[PDB]
């Protein structure tokens, strides 16, 4: 019984059900009991809240604390039980213990907008927990943001289908400016469900969205939903590197496809187009004998760089990486560089966003090893091998062998088997290459063994929603990459 058999199996039941899977979230959870009316099911989610709060009474990872503490407690705060306020109290106490303190609250982390969900949540459970001191005001929070969405929603002037994805922001949202709003056609608006539930709350294809978002996990939210391009282009994209001799099922190919339009494809549908998706959509398709148009990519193309979404507030690494990666497979394979300006400019950019220890970090990934084995997959092949473009392999790879634990694996802080199959990814690609520290990057990964055929452990979640989040299929299949790098050495 394979994990080649596995893979295929994923890859059948994937096209069965093209329901998104992102792990639970305390804030996700924390909007959804706040906001989905008359208690249609409120303690399912509360058990759900005090089981996973921290020890020092916070919700979240190391870094990544306010919007999900928030989150928490406002769900705990409206309309209690057993150890509640307990939770409510020990989560308070510790929030002032931070903003009253060296430099006061540490920036927002740049998590989907966190720029507006924390003045927000801050305003209401102000009011909520004044109490329990002796103010908070966080760097990155523009309340200015907030305030001005706010009065645009209640005059009924239209606001941008981004905010539609965290409209449980406006918590008391008017009738008038709900009406504007459309769920996509699988019952979800903007892919959120605590968004889905603030435009209800002010039906068939939605009720049974938020029947199985509220029943996957015994009561604990999603955190998002109708991404299926996004789980769809990551996975076929790691089956095409590592598991050839898989079958692909045509149905999945199709809707991709189907997904795909002129101006390109997005995460999902109700999402505009994006580089990432349309700089992977591209490359499965090559690999798979689609026609596939480099035109369309040229469209995400700024005056620098590729961009995630054409108004960039902050720009994204790994989708320069996707996309110099696409455009590197397409000169290799039809003979001509026919993006030559673009593949060199891209690779310096690339090259200036690394920093003085030698890894990348992204945008949508907060682990540098998301980041820094893209980038590096994307500048091995990359056509110039400029010293600029060496010095900077040469600092990655060196990175990447500094910081392996005695476990054998990887990880921005604890290891992991996601961050350790980026690593072990990364490596493999160096062996195979060949010249000084090659030979090193192999034991590396030969030492990795140890950590993956060892303990089931967790996904700690990377990704970066509204709050961090596993995507599970693309990470059921991450692990599996890295064990199959893994079992060769």
């Amino acid at each position: 019984m394979s994990d080649a058999d596995r893979i295929a199996a994923l890859l059948k039941d994937r096209a069965a059900d093209p329901v998104t899977k992102f792990s639970p979230s305390p804030y996700e959870t924390g909007q959804f009991l706040r906001i989905s009316e008359r208690a249609d099911v409120g303690t399912p989610q509360i058990d759900y809240l005090l089981a996973t709060q921290r020890p020092d009474g916070l919700w979240g990872s190391v870094g990544f604390e306010l919007v999900p503490t928030l989150g928490a407690v406002a769900g705990l705060s409206s309309r209690d039980r057993a150890g509640v306020t307990d939770a409510v109290a020990r989560a308070c106490e510790k929030l002032w213990e931070l903003a009253l303190g060296e430099g006061g609250l540490p920036r927002l982390p740049d998590t989907v907008a966190s720029e507006i969900i924390v003045p927000s949540l801050i305003d209401l459970l102000g009011e909520v927990l004044q109490r329990h001191r002796p103010f908070p005001s966080p760097p990155g929070a523009k309340p200015e943001l907030w305030r001005r969405l706010s009065d645009r929603i209640a005059r009924g002037q239209a606001i941008p289908e981004t905010a539609w994805h965290t409209l449980e922001a406006f918590h008391p949202l008017p009738e008038q400016f709900a009406a504007t709003v459309t769920p996509a056609a699988d019952g979800a608006v903007t892919c959120s469900p605590s968004s889905t539930a603030a435009w209800v709350s002010a039906g068939a294809s939605t009720r049974a969205y938020l029947d199985e978002a509220q029943s996957r996990y015994g009561g604990a939210i999603p955190m998002g939903s109708s991404m299926p391009y996004f789980e769809v282009l990551w996975v076929l994209n790691l089956v095409l590197k590592y598991f050839p001799d898989v079958p692909i099922p045509r149905e999945i190919i199709e809707e991709i496809a189907a997904g795909f339009s002129e101006s390109g494809i997005g995460g999902g549908p109700g999402l505009p187009p994006d580089g990432d998706d349309t700089a992977y959509a591209n490359l499965a398709g090559d690999k798979l004998g689609a026609p596939t148009h480099p035109e369309i990519l040229m469209k995400f193309w700024a005056e620098d760089h590729f961009v995630s979404y054409p108004g960039e507030q902050t720009p994204s690494e790994t989708v320069n990486a996707h996309a110099l990666e696409y455009l590197n497979h397409l000169r290799l394979r039809r003979g001509i560089a026919e993006y030559g300006a673009v593949e060199d400019a891209c690779a310096e950019w690339v090259i200036s966003q690394q920093t003085e220890d030698g890894c990348w970090y992204d945008k949508w990934n907060v682990s540098p090893y998301y980041s820094t084995a893209a980038c590096v997959e994307a500048l091995l092949d990359a056509r110039k091998q400029d010293e600029p473009q060496l010095d900077s392999l040469r600092r990655a790879r060196e990175w990447l062998l500094r910081h392996q634990t005695d476990s054998g694996g990887w990880g921005m802080a604890e290891p992991s088997p996601e961050e350790t199959a980026y690593a072990v990814m990364a490596l493999d690609l160096f062996a195979s290459r060949g010249g000084k520290g090659a030979e090193e990057c192999a034991a590396a990964i030969s030492r990795a063994k140890e950590f993956f055929k060892d303990e089931s452990r967790e996904n700690p979640p990377l990704w970066m929603g509204k709050d961090l989040y596993t995507p599970f299929r693309i990470v059921e299949v991450t692990v599996m990459c890295g064990r199959a790098v893994v079992s060769r050495y």
